Parts: C-alpha cells; structure tokens; sequence
C-alpha cells in the first residue's frame, strides 16, 4: 500500500498474509481474505505458480510476535477456470484456497462479509485497501498491515480512455487513482473493504496497477469484483 498508514491491529480481522517458501525461508507474497474457517479468497495470479503456501491469520507485524497469529498450510488451490496465467487484463483473477485445517475464530480472526450477488457501488464510494504490499513503487513490503482510503471509480469512468480503457472489465472494480494512494505489489489477492449502506464488505480482490507505477493519477488500483463471483464461490465451497 502506497500513501496509506498503519492500520489498527484489530480493524480488519479477515485479512490474511499469504506466504510461500521455495527456499529456506517463508516470504509474504500476497494478501487474502478469510471467508470460511477453512477457505481463503485471494487472486489467481498469486497462486498459479509456487508450490508451497501457508496463510497467516491474526497477523499484523510480519517481523514480530503480535501474539495473536495462527499459521496454517494451504491444502488445495482452486483457481478460477477462466483465469489465464500472466493475464490480469482478461480478468477472472480470483482463486480459493482450502486450508489444511480450520483456523480458530476470535476477535482477530473473523470471516470477511461478502457483498450480495451483483452488488456494485456508486461512483466515489468509500473503501479501504489493506495489505503488506510495497509502500513505494519498486519499494519494499510493509512490516505492519497498512490501510489506504481509495474511493471507488465506477466502470463508466474507469473504462474511459484517460483511465484504464478496455483493459478494465465490468467484472472488475476500480478504486483510488489520485496519484498518491494505491495498492502495490504484494497487496494482490487482499481485500478492498467498501462501505455498503454504512458498513464495510470485501468488494474487491486486489489484482493490478499501472506499469508506470503503483500510485498513478487516473490509474486507479484494479480489483476483481467479488460480487461477480458469489455463485462461483458458493460452487467451489460446495465442491470441496
Ligand atoms: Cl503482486
């Protein structure tokens, strides 16, 4: 997250840190949202590669005991079938991870509430992107979970030539684009909490940013629109 601030430890309990280990050490690579005690929603491009992944719930400081963390292995990766590796423009950047065992719910580990099927917000709707991603374009991951205010930018505007053009699809949600606040590498897969009638809900799954930089004026951060995949989500969970 670029242009954000350290979030209060327990403000976003469904946020998880998706980590992989190819070598001798675990490394945070993406974000994710806990949707079931044994299911985490993330972005397909975060898990269509590496071989070993683990999710950390109740996490805050990646480099220090917050004493509330729970580590668990990912048993199965269910990437959306229409997803095309290395192709965020086409969309379908979503995947469900089945955890090795269920995490224990508490104040710091709660399920994320998803918006009802087909729900889309009015332009400039308040949202908050959260994650441990780069705090500066080409920078480094954040040690403490960050949050940045990113109002939605509706499709009519986001798909306009000066913004994202045809690159954005209606199955995606755009937020931010003021040139100061944005998601950045490492936030991918994490949630975009957007107010729906006054209460937050995980409306997006961080998917991509401009190649010219994370914070780019008129280049809002793009996320997979959760409400476009409710049935898909329910189908996966009903397929084991
Ligand atoms: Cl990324």
């Amino acid at each position: 997250v670029v242009g954000g601030t350290e979030a209060q430890r327990n403000s976003w309990p469904s946020q998880i840190s998706l980590q992989y280990r190819s070598g001798s050490s675990w490394a945070h690579t993406c974000g994710g949202t806990l949707i079931r005690q044994n299911w985490v929603m993330t972005a397909a491009h975060c898990v269509d590669r590496e071989l070993t992944f683990r999710v950390v719930v109740g996490e805050h400081n990646l480099n220090q005991n917050d004493g509330t963390e729970q580590y668990v292995g990912v048993q199965k990766i269910v990437v959306h079938p229409y997803w095309n590796t290395d192709d965020v423009a086409a969309g379908y950047d979503i995947a469900l991870l089945r955890l090795a065992q269920s995490v224990t719910l508490n104040s710091y580990v709660q399920l994320g509430v998803l918006p009802r099927a087909g729900t889309i917000l009015a332009n400039n709707s308040p949202c908050y992107i959260t994650g441990w991603g780069l705090t500066r374009t080409n920078g480094q991951l954040a040690q403490t979970l960050q949050q940045a205010y990113l109002p939605t930018v509706d499709y009519a505007i986001c798909s306009s030539s000066s913004y994202w053009g045809s690159t954005v699809k209606n199955s995606m949600v755009c937020a931010g684009g003021d040139g100061v606040r944005s998601g950045c590498q490492g936030d991918s897969g994490g949630p975009l909490h957007c107010l729906v009638n006054g209460q937050y809900a995980v409306h997006g799954v961080t998917s991509f940013v401009s190649r010219l930089g994370c914070n780019v004026t008129r280049k809002p951060t793009v996320f997979t629109r959760v409400s476009a995949y409710i049935s898909w989500i329910n189908n996966v969970i009903a397929s084991n």
